[PDB]
């Protein structure tokens, strides 16, 4: 539909004029009080805008170890990234700047937690609640893929349950803007596409295999693909061999199938008719995808917790300091950041 059509192309021009002028420090550290340790080359942390008492989450990486873990070119790309994107699902950056040793990603705080942690406390979700959730990932996938963006990083501990029971996409440290093919490894094993662990040059279809394990995670309490070993689950996902629990329905199965489709020219959402495969999949039959994008939906679960400042639904870390040298680090390689 021509609403859609000119939705997506404002969102690619407005996307590129940030892209090509990004914003650069945009505050400093001593603007916040350290909270708590969310999670943990870096980590997240809770801390407290001193002026405005608004929380936030702090990303905090150590440039060097960044360079010495080869994610400089991956770090830029997450920044860059997002500060350009606006989505209802995707976390929002409100602050970024560098100092002698790190670099800093301030985000707004989402204290209901990561999706991981609600679907190992319930076990599994049902398939309507696990419909809505995929719904989100669907039309955040439209929407970064027709920015040339792929995201290279679903999985449920990336997904923050907001307030309103809605996902928060974070974690952009693998998303890079791409046109055709690119090559890196990187992932997570479990949910890693054939055609990365093969070392061949891939395209967004990945992480339409991805959305696969995902929903098949959500669904079913446990990834398709796992073993002790990686290299054990890089042999169970090219064989793409996949067993569903009995509960699953046959929709489910049937949409599982073409997600988890190791040849990737047969896989949906990379067909001619792209992610329209999957919106008109019968597992979606009963989403309004108007009314998600809208979050007129009423969610199936709003996580527990007392305010804004609530650290509750994540869980605790040996909190140590956030040391800044006395002398600059890595400028040469950060300039851009
Ligand atoms: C807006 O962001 C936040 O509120 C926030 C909170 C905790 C987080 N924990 C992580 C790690 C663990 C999962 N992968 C990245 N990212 C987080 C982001
Ligand atoms: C069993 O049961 C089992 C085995 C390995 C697993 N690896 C993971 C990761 C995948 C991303 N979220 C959690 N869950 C697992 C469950």
């Amino acid at each position: 539909q021509e609403s859609v059509k000119e939705f997506l192309a404002k969102a690619k021009e407005e996307f590129l004029k940030k892209w090509e002028s990004p914003s650069q420090n945009t505050a400093q550290l001593d603007h916040f009080d350290r909270i708590k340790t969310l999670g943990t080359f870096g980590r997240v942390m809770l801390v407290k805008h001193k002026e405005t008492g608004n929380h936030y989450a702090m990303k905090i990486l150590d440039k060097q170890k960044v360079v010495k873990l080869k994610q400089i070119e991956h770090t830029l790309n997450e920044k860059r990234i997002l500060q350009a994107v606006n989505f209802p699902f995707l976390v929002k950056l409100e602050f970024s700047f560098k100092d002698n040793s790190n670099l800093y990603m301030v985000m707004e705080y989402v204290p209901g937690g990561e999706m991981f942690s609600h679907l190992r406390r319930i076990g599994r979700f049902s398939e309507p609640h696990a419909r809505f959730y995929a719904a989100q990932i669907v039309l955040t996938f439209e929407y970064l893929h027709s920015l040339d963006l792929i995201y290279r990083d679903l999985k449920p501990e990336n997904l923050l349950i907001d307030q309103q029971g809605y996902i928060q996409v974070t974690d952009f440290g693998f998303a890079k803007r791409v046109k055709g093919r690119t090559w890196t490894l990187c992932g997570t094993p479990e949910y890693l596409a054939p055609e990365i662990i093969l070392s061949k040059g891939y395209n967004k279809a990945v992480d339409w295999w991805a959305l696969g394990v995902l929903i098949y995670e959500m669904a079913a309490g446990y990834p398709p693909f796992f073993a002790d070993q990686p290299i054990q689950i890089y042999e169970k996902i090219v064989s793409g061999k996949v067993r569903f629990p009995s509960h699953f329905s046959s929709d489910l199965k049937d949409l599982l199938r073409n997600l988890l489709q190791v040849d990737l020219t047969k896989r949906f959402g990379n067909l001619k008719n792209g992610v329209n495969d999957i919106k008109n999949h019968k597992w979606f039959a009963t989403t309004d995808w108007i009314a998600i994008y809208q979050r007129k939906v009423e969610a199936p679960f709003i996580p527990k917790f007392k305010g804004p400042g609530d650290t509750s639904n994540f869980d605790d870390y040996e909190e140590e300091e956030i040391r800044v040298s006395i002398n600059e680090k890595c400028g040469k390689e950060f300039t851009e950041f």
